[PDB]
């Protein structure tokens, strides 16, 4: 099965490019990581910065999660993000999306050895 590692890559991270670069990235990206085969993901993040950079939260700052486990980590630089939030119009299997830029701080949950994120809990 995919790992909580490989799933969290996947699902949230963008090492390729700086930002989004139109309105239908979320669309694009959304699609392509696999996060509507299934049903449309309400929201989703992806984080446009370095994989080691994303990885090297785990040994940042400790936060609560938001559901309370004290396994989260808020990075100390803001970090260039997209933020995708469905449309009033998406409807399955045409899952459509909102997408909006911001730079913000990232909360992640890391786990294992190597201990990497394995859950994108917020952006603050």
């Amino acid at each position: 099965k995919e790992t909580a590692a490989a799933k969290f890559e996947r699902q949230h991270m963008d090492s390729s490019t700086s930002a989004a670069s139109s309105s239908n990235y979320c669309n694009q990206m959304m699609k392509s990581r696999n996060l509507t085969k299934d049903r449309c993901k309400p929201v989703n993040t992806f984080v446009h910065e370095s994989l080691a950079d994303v990885q090297a939260v785990c040994s940042q700052k400790n936060v609560a999660c938001k559901n309370g486990q004290t396994n989260c980590y808020q990075s100390y630089s803001t970090m260039s993000i997209t933020d995708c939030r469905e449309t009033g119009s998406s409807k399955y299997p045409n899952c459509a999306y909102k997408t909006t830029q911001a730079n913000k701080h990232i909360i992640v949950a890391c786990e294992g050895n190597p201990y990497v994120p394995v859950h994108f809990d917020a952006s603050v």
